[PDB]
C-alpha cells in the first residue's frame, strides 16, 4: 500500500485493551471508528470521531502509528508521517465483538 517509514520498523502484533475506545466505554458514549496503537495496545476513536482519543492519546503517548481496529481493512497510519501504509497479515486480531455503534 505505502512504504513503511522507519517507525514501521519498532511496531508489532498487540493486544487491546478492550472491545473498542476504552475512553469511551468509560461513559457507555459510541463511537465513529476506532484506531489502535502498533505498540501500547491501547485503543482509541479517531480525530473524525468528536472525542479524538487517538490524537490526543498520541500527543500523550507517543504513538504514531495506528491501525483501524473497527474497520479491520489492515492498515496502519503514521500521524507524524501522514501516510498509511498496508499491515494486512500483521493485522490485530480481535480480543472479542467491537460494537458497532454509527
Ligand atoms: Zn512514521
Ligand atoms: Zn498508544
Amino acid at each position: 500500500m505505502t512504504m513503511g517509514c522507519r517507525h514501521v520498523a519498532g511496531i508489532r502484533t498487540v493486544t487491546p485493551s478492550a472491545l473498542g475506545c476504552e475512553e469511551c466505554l468509560k461513559i457507555g458514549s459510541p463511537w465513529v471508528h476506532l484506531r489502535i496503537c502498533r505498540t501500547c495496545g491501547h485503543v482509541g476513536c479517531c480525530d473524525d470521531s468528536p472525542h479524538k482519543h487517538a490524537t490526543r492519546h498520541f500527543h500523550a503517548t507517543g504513538h504514531p502509528i495506528i491501525e483501524g481496529y473497527d474497520p479491520p481493512e489492515g492498515w496502519g497510519w503514521c500521524y507524524v508521517d501522514e501516510v498509511m501504509f498496508d499491515l494486512s497479515d500483521r493485522m490485530t486480531p480481535h480480543n472479542g465483538p467491537i460494537p458497532r455503534y454509527v
